[PDB]
């Protein structure tokens, strides 16, 4: 319901960071200069403001150390195998995609649009709605 | 319910894009480096992989003339006192909470944040999964 799974992955030396909402598969990524604390807790920030985020999971829990990201979650009152096929389903969609766009991050956005329609939008809806 | 009001605002030297759901009241904004049509196609194309946009609006037209533009909403579909009060009500948020980060644009998040859980956030839920 609240519960979202952030992970970083990299393509052509980028970091795109992945958040799934886990009970529908929506996912919302952003590409960021490099894989550190002050950029998870910027996405964190814009996440929790347009979402009910209670909890956050993730495959690297090193990444969630940070004083930037302890902040991010005290002060948005958040805590800490369908997300590794939301993420394979990404990655391929960028894939099929990515001759479309000069930028990756181009690429990366296209492909939420195209996950997110294929639906796992109307089911994000719907369970914050109802719950 | 597909309708969205997008304008600038500019604040401390940098450049606020703010999105309004007219419907609901809620918002997405960002801190863009520049007022350029590269930066509102972009945010176009997150915003729409998002919600369900069917049509932009906005209090400069001239914002929506470049071919990057046309060209996000050709991808994603989109067509050409709610707002007033929405972006009123946002500039006094980041005015009250600024002192509490040292970049703008977490001050800015602070404040979508605060205003869309002061609600706007479970009314676009309500709009988009009644729809
Ligand atoms: C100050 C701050 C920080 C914080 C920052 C801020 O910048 C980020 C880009 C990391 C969001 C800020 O603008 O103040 N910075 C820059 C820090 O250096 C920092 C250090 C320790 C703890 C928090 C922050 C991080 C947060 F997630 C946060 C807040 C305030 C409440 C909302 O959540
Ligand atoms: C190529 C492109 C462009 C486009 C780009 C792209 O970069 C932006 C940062 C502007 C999104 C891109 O990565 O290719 N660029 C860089 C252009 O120079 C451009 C010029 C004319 C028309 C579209 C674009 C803009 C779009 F909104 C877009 C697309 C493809 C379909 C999805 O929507
Ligand atoms: C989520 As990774 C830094
Ligand atoms: C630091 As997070 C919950
Ligand atoms: C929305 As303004 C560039
Ligand atoms: C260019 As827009 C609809």
């Amino acid at each position: 319901p609240g519960i979202w799974q952030l992970d970083c992955t990299h393509l052509e030396g980028k970091v795109i960071l992945v958040a799934v909402h886990v009970a529908s598969g929506y996912i919302e990524a952003e590409v960021i200069p490099a894989e550190t604390g002050q950029e998870t807790a910027y996405f964190l920030l814009k996440l929790a403001g347009r979402w009910p985020v209670k909890t956050i999971h993730t495959d690297n829990g090193s990444n969630f150390t940070s004083a930037t990201v302890k902040a991010a979650c005290w002060w948005a009152g958040i805590k800490q195998g369908v997300v590794e096929s939301m993420n394979k389903e990404l990655k391929k969609i960028i894939g099929q995609v990515r001759d479309q766009a000069e930028h990756l991050k181009t690429a990366v956005q296209m492909a939420v649009f195209i996950h997110n329609k294929k639906s796992a939008g109307e089911r994000i809806v719907d369970i914050i709605a109802t719950d």
